């Protein structure tokens, strides 16, 4: 059923709740043994969000390889995507370790450091060209090379430094800084404008590892953003563009990672979203 009448018919019978709980209902569970062992608690932001463990993202060493990360794989947009958590104090070097050994292009990043008067996530990457970081417990170096500030989002060129081998890497930051505090943007039109500018760079494109993307639990803005991305492609490669059901969707991407989509409002945003994408490319 073409979407846009699906979403009149949902607005008008006010049904938003009992659609998503519908989806609540339906998600898949696996186990995340893993994330819940006590060696573990100060790797979690939140206790009831956790990597499955079939789908978590595996650190290279022998020590500890555990990250708050799942790799959602699209199997026919051909699109993978890694959803974390904002990293902790404690986990910055491993969301860096992260971000190198699996060749990722890009970071995308969907929150403010403070919101809400206190801090959702750790301030990983430097503000200031001659002030680095280094990253003591993962052997690594993080240099800002550039920074363009617009009125939505800012685009950061980071050099990324693997010590031991000098190896380097460019890495693009996406920082999408005006989702409000509470609720959902009024209108989708800089959220979409954001998903373009990352597409743009090649940062989702299959010759780099898959995009990081994170907000605070990395599952509701981050879940909003991967959801009309595969969204969207599916249009532009069926016959049928209207056969694309983004219920389906988003029960596909939860057997990867729990949680995505974390309110009826997020869910209704999601909808509108692919709605005006496509017509921005299915009409203009
Ligand atoms: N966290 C880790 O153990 C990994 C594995 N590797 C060997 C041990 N080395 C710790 C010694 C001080 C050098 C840290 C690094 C690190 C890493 C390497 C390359 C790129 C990104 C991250």
């Amino acid at each position: 059923m073409e979407m846009e009448k699906e979403f009149e018919q949902i607005d008008k019978s006010g049904s938003w709740a009992a659609i998503y709980q519908d989806i609540r209902h339906e998600a898949s569970d696996f186990p995340s043994r893993v994330a819940k062992l006590p060696k573990n608690k100060n790797r979690n932001r939140y206790r009831d969000v956790s990597p499955f463990d079939h789908s978590r993202i595996k650190l290279h060493q022998e020590d500890n390889d555990y990250i708050n990360a799942s790799l959602i794989k699209m199997e026919e947009a051909q699109r993978s995507y890694i959803l974390t958590q904002g990293p902790l104090p404690n986990t910055v070097g491993h969301f860096w370790e992260m971000v190198w050994e699996q060749k990722s292009r890009g970071v995308v990043m969907l929150n403010r450091v403070m919101e809400k008067g206190s801090l959702k996530c750790a301030q990983y990457w430097p503000q200031k060209e001659e002030k680095e970081m280094i990253f003591e417990d993962t052997n690594l170096k993080l240099t800002l090379i550039s920074e363009d500030i617009k009125s939505y989002y800012t685009v950061r060129q980071l050099e990324l430094e693997n010590l031991t081998t000098q190896e380097t890497r460019e890495i693009l930051h996406f920082h999408y800084t005006t989702w409000p505090d509470f609720g959902v943007p009024e209108s989708p039109a800089s959220f979409l404008n954001f998903l373009f500018k990352v597409r743009e760079s090649g940062s989702l494109s299959p010759e780099h590892g898959p995009v990081v993307v994170h907000c605070s639990a990395g599952i509701g803005r981050s879940g909003t953003f991967c959801l009309a991305d595969t969204c969207l492609l599916l249009m532009d490669k069926r016959k049928d563009p209207s056969s694309v059901d983004i219920k389906k969707v988003l029960l596909e991407m939860r057997k990867f990672r729990m949680g995505l989509i974390q309110t009826a409002d997020q869910l209704r945003f999601s909808y509108l979203a692919v709605i005006e994408g496509a017509k921005f490319i299915m009409g203009d």
